[PDB]
């Protein structure tokens, strides 16, 4: 028992990690097979960072100004092309630790890992949300453009997220390995709003039960609720609705506890109006929402990769 | 910027798990250059647990009982030896996948990163501290024991802790590489008292400088203290008694931010009278212990490995 904000093991992801430099940025890239993928800022300067017309700074590079070092070994650059933010930069070898891999455009409210890096080598690894608002809160300093997200199934690692920017305020933007940005952010040094965020309700709901399941209970009560009821207190404190597909979605652990959704809404509906009346659930004086139900599931069965 | 609790990379570890059995039971070992090592208990059976003769069942045993496999690769044992509450089982052939590795006995008040395992392979990765009581807060299931914690420095592994027990009351207990138990704890199924805990306050210090460095700052006021009446509040709400060796390990948070030590000190006695009054730092609602002054500058500068 026990329960723990936990990443999924770095090992597969860490075997891909290079350093690329254009001029005098240096960044991190993703060597899959014979192809590097990283954020395509590294061809900017600082005059270039406030608009930078990628097309016409592209277009004075050559194969040879990237520069691909994977640990001591230099990789040599055979074609480069930019797909929306990423730049893709063909190399004349496969990586041999490449895993069995996925490109996945992840949803809001979904979580994964973030392998932190600089120069290339790996500093950390940690797990986090995509917020309803498409940023995420992660840990990221200069240097760390083109770390990766990411969520491992049985051998094969889904790699949904690449570090691109940080936000004025403090948060968190990048893209899908296919270089689009999550939510409505551009790759240049402007404030940009990225708009309402909310909690995710359905995963607050997979916490409660976690917490169940591990024996913190003292948020139980004999109360019911109906969706439509939760759902005008679900608003009241900038909570996502709940849907039919969310409840449906809780069903394993709704069946593993006992407890009907509805009923555990109405612990929910009780802790949003009460408070938590200074008391903690597995460890938090909050309500946690990034544990996605299948999150819960999984480190409740000790599934492994 | 941001701030995350975060877990070393953990693909060098990921390369030494095992899965060992001894009839009916499987856990995990380490394997490094020609030895596995692994919890003593796997020797054991249902009947045995409330108080193992651990000798006598050792030498019931030989090598070709201890079945080891490495993915798919089965791992010939040419001895085994008890040492404490680990045994050691020697194998003719060097792991390849060793990387350069120490063991050492942590501190209480330290952290570590651990690799949750079952049937050898890996799980997920977490940050977590040694409590002063010599407990960890962690996430281990049936299965799970032969875990291990580790810190990574430049390229060397050191090995911390071999996860061996739950606790009935659902905390878990372990042991050094040399399988010398963390605190009073026995390998037996006993109730066992693990004795007072307190909160570890050069960790919560270090964090509310990460809290400054991030700029969530409104905790900080206008007051200072001394070490003694500092101390006095420790006292009072259940935190380690704060030394100038403490003090001394906090002067790289205190030169970066300009705060001295004992005016931190001021703004954590006014959290632990006054609370939080509904407001967070760094995401959280309540005070944050598992940082060590290490983790924070670490983290702050983006290190790797
Ligand atoms: O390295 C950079 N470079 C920036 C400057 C502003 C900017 C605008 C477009 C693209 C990139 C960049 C940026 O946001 N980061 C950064 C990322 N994460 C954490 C950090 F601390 C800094
Ligand atoms: O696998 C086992 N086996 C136990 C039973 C009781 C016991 C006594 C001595 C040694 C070992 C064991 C034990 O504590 N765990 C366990 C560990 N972590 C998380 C869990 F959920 C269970």
């Amino acid at each position: 028992s026990g329960f723990r904000k936990m990443a999924f093991p770095s090992g597969k992801v860490e075997g891909c990690m290079v350093q690329v430099t254009c001029g005098t940025t240096t960044l991190n890239g993703l060597w899959l097979d014979d192809v590097v993928y990283c954020p395509r800022h590294v061809i900017c300067t600082s005059e270039d960072m406030l608009n930078p017309n990628y097309e016409d700074l592209l277009i004075r590079k050559s194969n040879h100004n990237f520069l691909v070092q994977a640990g001591n070994v230099q990789l040599r650059v055979i074609g480069h092309s930019m797909q929306n933010c990423v730049l893709k930069l063909k190399v004349d070898t496969a990586n041999p630790k490449t895993p069995k891999y996925k490109f996945v455009r992840i949803q809001p409210g979904q979580t994964f890992s973030v392998l932190a890096c600089y120069n290339g080598s790996p500093s950390g690894v940690y797990q986090c949300a995509m917020r309803p608002n498409f940023t995420i809160k992660g840990s990221f300093l200069n240097g760390s453009c083109g770390s990766v997200g990411f969520n491992i199934d049985y051998d094969c690692v889904s790699f949904c997220y690449m570090h691109h920017m940080e936000l004025p305020t403090g948060v968190h933007a990048g893209t899908d390995l296919e270089g689009n940005f999550y939510g409505p952010f551009v790759d240049r040094q402007t404030a940009q709003a990225a708009g309402t965020d909310t909690t995710i309700t359905v995963n607050v709901l997979a916490w409660l039960y976690a917490a169940v399941i591990n024996g913190d209970r003292w948020f139980l009560n004999r109360f019911t609720t109906t969706l439509n009821d939760f759902n005008l207190v679900a608003m009241k404190y900038n909570y996502e609705p709940l849907t039919q597909d969310h409840v449906d979605i809780l069903g394993p652990l709704s069946a593993q506890t006992g407890i009907a959704v509805l009923d555990m809404c109405a612990s929910l509906k009780e802790l949003l109006q009460n408070g938590m009346n200074g008391r903690t659930i597995l460890g938090s004086a909050l309500l946690e929402d990034e544990f996605t139900p299948f999150d819960v599931v999984r480190q409740c069965s000790g599934v492994t990769f």
